[PDB]
């Protein structure tokens, strides 16, 4: 079992956006539009923007979740590499397995699906604030992509959910990721081999 990919923006025309924060030496958290993927730092935090072209009801929520991006790869759980599940860590809600937290959210719940035995983080669609025209989750990534026993050096998907209230599908959408230790360097590197 493989969880669904296909970008499905829906009856609430619902897609993802990222900041610009460019490609500094310094930089913590970076997107590449051209490659589709997110380079951010252990840990740190990675605003990702909800938006929709209409509001959805009350009860909808938005799940992450990871997944190996090779084929090869994909049937396999992706979780934290042994050390880091075990490094005490923990933020008094996420699981030590869980890749993926969600920080500041005191409604986040997060699943260990008693069937697929993947994992993922839900927290209820909030819509923009006054003054504000999309809405922004903060997402933690808690292992580097070079994890041994962990990721080991595979690349990730993180797909997006959109649910209503019964976990049905409104809208989907998904970006890879490096977790890396210089994320403005590698977001250079990999455009650079891009465009050669
Ligand atoms: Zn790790």
């Amino acid at each position: 079992s493989v969880p669904s990919q296909k970008t499905y923006q829906g009856s609430y025309g619902f897609r993802l956006g990222f900041l610009h924060s460019g490609t500094a030496k310094s930089v913590t958290c970076t997107y590449s539009p051209a490659l589709n993927k997110l380079f951010c730092q252990l840990a740190k935090t990675c605003p990702v923007q909800l938006w929709v072209d209409s509001t959805p009801p009350p009860g909808t929520r938005v799940r992450a979740m990871a997944i190996y991006k090779q084929s090869q790869h994909m049937t396999e759980v992706v979780r934290r590499c042994p050390h880091h599940e075990r490094c005490s860590d923990s933020d008094g809600l996420a699981p030590p397995q869980h890749l993926i937290r969600v920080e500041g959210n005191l409604r986040v719940e997060c699943l260990d699906d008693r069937n697929t035995f993947r994992h993922s983080v839900v927290v209820p669609y909030e819509p923009p604030e006054v003054g504000s025209d999309c809405t922004t989750i903060h997402y933690n990534y808690m292992c580097y992509s070079s994890c041994m026993g962990g990721m080991n050096r595979r690349p990730i998907l993180t797909i997006i959910t959109l649910e209503d209230s019964s976990g049905n599908l409104l809208g989907r959408d998904s970006f890879e990721v490096r977790v890396c230790a210089c994320p403005g360097r590698d977001r250079r590197t990999e455009e650079e081999n891009l465009r050669k």
